[PDB]
């Protein structure tokens, strides 16, 4: 009867990281593309985002995923990279245990959502899990 | 300090001293950092309560400006000394080799590992002088008991 | 105590030109059903499972395509079936670590295979570098 939630990438969606529900159970919500804390307590959370790319363009390119908190907004986990015609491929992928508090709202973002590796969105992931 | 949650499972989450002077500091006393259910943060190491499977995790961001003429290696462990063996053990680990534009070389670490009463926990690199503290929530190491 | 499979399983590091995991090495684990027979996993339950490997590959200088593969074989289709997988292409020393990391649903006696194509560029210098191991959520 914990709290949890594992959400994945909507392959679908162009220019955005849209999380879809993969599963939500005892009162986590999925609401304008982020996590809604039920109730206060430890969690877990973690995510993981794949990017890929076919060589290297005339903009230097720096990916980044950060998992952020806004209470009723702060970075909680953040990383960045820099893989920079051969094709290229980076994960990122995150995770922590927080205090969080009811009615948190969690976001899981890129900066890059045009180099998602969107035919692999069942493995862009974003969850919690009370403890 | 002596902070408790409902579930008594022991945790920790503990975040860089982005001014700590060419080393990596850990802190609890910060927002978004925490020690539950008896782990103790103690010269710089993560102390365990009691025996059991935890999950154990580290990130660390290194950053540079270009590449230099000098071979750059950059590490990244975490590791573990028990009470009754008094040995370092590498939990976790690893190496990167990034070499003006900007590089970044995040290195996460994470496993599920069995851990016993009074074993100490130290998460530490190579390169301080190549920490990158520019946002909140890139550095940091914690454990979670299932 | 914690009911979960779970495993952590190790390159073996005198195993030089192999990729053998161990279970019984100070710092690898199995709980909870998980075993570790014919270098692969074998999975006690169904259920949802975080399935992860880091390898690391090392080379002094440039002489290569290195891979990394996480594979299931089912009791009903006894084929390795790709997971997930990475391919590098690396090229003064130079270092490769490979993370492969993703949620799935498994079965009971699954067995999963966590393989490189090259085992020669494998560096096994320090521990805790080359892993495999999985959480039932
Ligand atoms: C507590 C419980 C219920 O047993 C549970 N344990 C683990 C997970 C889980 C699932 C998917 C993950 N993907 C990642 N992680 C994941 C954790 C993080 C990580 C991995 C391994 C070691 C430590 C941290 C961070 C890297 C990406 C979910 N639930």
């Amino acid at each position: 009867d914990k709290p949890v939630a594992h959400v994945v990438a909507n392959p679908q969606a162009e220019g955005q990281l849209q999380w879809l529900n993969a599963l939500l159970a005892n009162g986590v919500e999925l609401r304008d593309n982020q996590l809604v804390v039920p109730s206060e307590g430890l969690y877990l959370i973690y995510s993981q985002v794949l990017f890929k790319g076919q060589g290297c363009p005339s903009t230097h390119v720096l990916l980044t995923h950060t998992i952020s908190r806004i209470a009723v907004k702060v970075n909680l986990l953040s990383a960045i990279k820099s893989p920079c015609a051969k094709p290229w491929y980076e994960p990122i992928y995150l995770g922590g245990v927080f205090q969080l508090e009811k009615g948190d709202r969690l976001s899981a973002e890129i900066n890059r959502p045009d180099y998602l590796d969107f035919a692999e969105s069942g493995q862009v992931y974003f969850g919690i899990i009370a403890l």
